[PDB]
């Protein structure tokens, strides 16, 4: 839901951009990265942590 | 690394696409969502597996 509404999609983006310059991106793609760039170093950390074995029920 | 290649920041992009449309943020933008999409789904879940309590050393 944040991911969606953090750009509110490159659909509606694109178009309400459209009348502007990109810098839309630097405003949303930009911390889009950033949202994801936590999730990035996190959930590879999490995959690893996870593993596959260990769970325990 | 990947949510900084990804759009490979948008200081460069904003330049490289400045001469052209926003289109490059629905090509980078719309995937970094999707990146994070399901980071943003799976990482607070990875929260609320982990807790704080929990940990066992």
């Amino acid at each position: 839901s944040e991911a969606l509404k953090i750009l509110n999609n490159i659909r509606t983006l694109r178009a309400q951009a459209r009348e502007s310059t990109l810098e839309t991106l630097e405003e949303m793609l930009e911390k889009l990265e950033v949202v994801v760039n936590e999730r990035r170093e996190e959930e590879s950390a999490a995959a690893a942590e996870v593993e596959e074995r260990t769970r325990k029920l």
